[PDB]
């Protein structure tokens, strides 16, 4: 049976490799508080505080918390990582097990300055997954405290909250609020645990590759065309150069003019930096020349936008202002860090199909041309859907997002999530827990307000989550050798992917996924 | 009057019946989120900017 002196579950951290599958358990230790002392509030924020208008929300802060693995360093250790991106065209999520388990709640009592922690037996912890969607999706927007990507770390579980419809800081009536005691929730003890399991919809599998052909260049070098291209509209000759047409078929010397059958994929275009600073015009241009879209009066910056590439050749100093994505190295500070101390991602592999983000699209015609007036030409920064287009998501990291929630509604194009990873109609529910609250002594005459006077709390236990993958075997017949992710191999101070003398673990650089080529 | 065609007199009726094909579910709701406010207010960002 279950009690008190049982435990609930064992420890699984595994990774097992099955053909054409493989199969990644973590379990994590955590620490839960209780927030806002049981309470629900209201939070805005407004412009009468000088805020602008484009930062200005109206939401619920809750006592809730919720656990989030949707990282890909919560499943995958740095050698895992490098089995599945060497060896493998793509991968996408099939199913998940997820279990809580080895739960001790404990109290905390203040007298004069001392403090003491006691167990409490008999304390309860609510644990439920909205598995019918019907709560505001929090995951997907890249936030702190996921497990972490080392096993032996102990981390705190985040606070719930959402925001609403809001004019400035004010609501409006069709704000929803919501209340999470309002779902029904399982309650356990000290001796009880929690499980459920979730299966993946039917989704694409990451491209794990780059081209080794470039869209412009698929036709065969020794070998004219049959078609025709207009090549002169003037004579060549001594002295007259009258108008003419004339006509030439495409050829190997002649690649630009060739007839295609296909075309880049869309573009919205962004400004450029270098990392030499130097070379960068002096001004804060950041938020003033960023590039943005427009909602209900609000500006909020495209970041990443859409996936273009990250510079062209040779250029690999520059990068697009909001148009990347950015990690941090360990003890990187909040606001305004140094350089030296985040990772730029680049996204230089997708050159081949996509535009570069800081050039334009290409050229058009503005006008009619004839006798009296010249052609004149205009450029495009902005390029929607065309017929023939065709492109690649942005790459995934290791450090990165796995999966975000299509939103419900009427019509969507092409809903492959902007910062990268698999986009789900019906994605892994959200998992809340909460403390339940355990009141002071009463008063011994009756009285009719809520009580708002309680004991101190929290509990900590255990977490695995279990993820079944199905990989895409590389199939080519390239004759030499791929580029592969590898380590160093000369001396350092310190191992890459280890703790330090400290005992702190870190990351030292950003890991995608595309090292093996395929055929355009 | 090159189609084939049914003829009525005083006592006479016509009649038939129709299927829709499958098609999506007209939306009667409005978003009470908006698409630049789906996250979480508590929290940082684990990225840059």
């Amino acid at each position: 049976a279950d009690g008190v002196g049982s435990s609930s579950g064992n420890w699984h951290c595994d990774s097992t490799w099955l053909g054409d599958r493989v199969i990644t358990t973590s379990t994590r230790t955590w620490a839960l508080p209780t927030y806002n002392n049981h309470l629900y509030k209201q939070i805005s924020n407004g412009t009468s505080g000088g805020a602008t208008n484009d930062n200005t929300y109206f939401g619920y802060s809750t006592p809730w918390g919720y656990f989030d693995f949707n990282r890909f360093h919560c499943h995958f250790s740095p050698r895992d990582w490098q089995r599945l991106i060497n060896n493998n065209w793509g991968f996408r999520p099939k199913r998940l097990s997820f279990k809580l388990f080895n739960i001790q709640v404990k109290e905390v009592t203040q007298n004069e300055g001392t403090k003491t922690i006691a167990n409490n037996l008999t304390s309860t912890i609510q644990v439920f997954t909205d598995s019918e969607y019907q709560l505001p999706y929090v995951l997907g927007s890249a936030h702190q405290g996921c497990l972490p990507p080392f096993p032996a770390d102990v981390f705190m579980i985040p606070q719930y909250g959402y925001l609403t419809l809001n004019n400035g800081s004010q609501a409006v009536g069709r704000s929803s609020f919501y209340c999470l005691e309002y779902f029904p929730s399982q309650m356990l003890r000290t001796g009880n645990n929690f499980q459920f399991t979730y299966t993946f919809e039917d989704v694409p599998f990451h491209s794990s590759y780059a081209h080794s052909q470039s869209l412009d260049r698929l036709m065969n070098p020794l070998i004219d065309q049959y078609l025709y291209y207009l090549s002169r509209t003037q004579t060549t000759g001594g002295t007259a150069n009258t108008q003419t047409l004339g006509f030439s078929q495409g050829g190997p010397n002649t690649m630009a003019n060739q007839a295609k059958n296909w075309l880049p994929g869309p573009c919205y275009r962004q400004q450029r930096v270098s990392t030499t600073t130097g070379q960068n015009n002096n001004s804060n241009f950041a938020w003033t020349a960023g590039t943005k879209y427009h909602l209900n009066g609000r500006n909020s910056l495209a970041n990443p936008g859409i996936a273009m590439a990250t510079h062209k050749d040779d250029e690999e100093r520059f990068f697009p202002s909001n148009g990347i994505l950015i990690f941090g190295k360990q003890n990187a500070a909040r606001d305004n860090a140094d350089y030296s101390d985040v990772m730029l991602t680049s996204e230089e592999e997708i050159k081949t199909t996509n535009p570069v983000a800081t050039e334009e699209y290409g050229i058009v015609a503005d006008n009619l041309q004839q006798q009296n007036t010249a052609p004149q030409i205009g450029t495009v920064n902005s390029q929607g859907a065309l017929p023939g287009m065709v492109w690649q998501n942005r790459d995934v990291y290791l450090q990165g997002p796995i999966w975000a929630k299509i939103p419900h509604t009427d019509g969507n194009f092409h809903p492959s999530p902007l910062m990268g990873g698999f986009g789900l109609k019906h994605p892994p529910p959200q998992i809340l827990i909460k403390n339940t609250p355990v009141p002071a002594d009463p008063p011994t005459t009756f009285n009719q307000s809520k009580l708002n006077s309680f004991i101190t709390q929290y509990s900590t236990g255990q977490v695995s989550v279990e993820i079944e993958w199905e990989l895409q075997k590389e199939n080519s017949k390239r004759w030499n050798p791929e580029i592969q992710y590898t380590s160093n191999y000369y001396k350092s101070t310190s191992v890459d992917f280890a703790v330090n003398t400290e005992g702190v673990y870190s990351e030292p650089r950003p890991i995608g996924t595309r090292y093996l080529t395929r055929n355009l």
